[PDB]
């Protein structure tokens, strides 16, 4: 988990806003979150790990622990169950909400944080670098 | 093992010269050794583990598998049996040789490579980043 600790900043995007829409996310959310440009703050406590995103858009974070399934407000706004593994050396993140899900995979590549995101079919890509 | 591949180059050094003296280093080998600045380039092929170190004073490459006990031939010419294991998130090296014994440990830390080397008591510290 020590891999991930640290400050990251978003390099490039790629594919996002088609992966927003197929979540169900809003028109002018949408747009806003597109332009933000967030710095990924990973940290952990004990067994405790807290993974923070930063940007004039929204101030998030999740505090959980690996394995165990646990409540999340999502920065859009939905309600969902997530649970979180490490997982061929990734941070491997579902969300669940009215029957529907969607995978969020955190993996070290290089000198990269590398934050792959799917949901039926429609993959994103963020690269982010250390602050 | 993937969070210790790549190519390194040598940022700092302390106490080196101290810890290859203990070793048995002559002065003449000392003077040069201590001037390199050498890139450590560590890759992996399946379950064989390369580590090469590139200077103006040597050029060494060690291939192992974790685990399992090999001959090497340091670069100051000691003839040793060495095992490298995975502990505690570190690549730990243990050379021994007529009765004698050094460890060399890798670790990350943030982006950094922290190598730390000792014999009974004297210890040299090594930081690399990536090129
Ligand atoms: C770090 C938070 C990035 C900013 C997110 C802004 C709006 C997100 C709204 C809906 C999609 C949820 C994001 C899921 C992927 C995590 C973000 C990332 O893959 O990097
Ligand atoms: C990467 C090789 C560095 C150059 C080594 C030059 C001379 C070494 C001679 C005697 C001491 C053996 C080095 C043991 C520590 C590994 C080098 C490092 O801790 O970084």
């Amino acid at each position: 988990c020590d891999a991930f600790v640290g400050t990251w900043k978003l390099v490039s995007s790629e594919n996002f806003d088609d992966y927003m829409k197929e979540v169900g996310v809003g028109f002018a959310t949408r747009k806003v979150a597109g332009m933000a440009k967030p710095n990924m703050i990973i940290s952990v406590n004990g067994d405790l790990v807290t993974i923070r995103s930063e940007s004039t858009f929204k101030n998030t974070e999740i505090s959980f622990k690996l394995g165990v399934e646990f409540d999340e407000i999502t920065a859009d706004d939905r309600k969902v169950k997530s649970i979180i593994t490490l997982d061929g050396g990734a941070l491997v993140q579902v969300q669940k909400w009215d029957g529907k899900s969607t995978t969020i995979k955190r993996k070290r590549d290089g000198d990269k944080l590398v934050v792959e995101c799917v949901m039926k079919g429609v993959t994103s890509t963020r690269v982010y670098e250390r602050a």
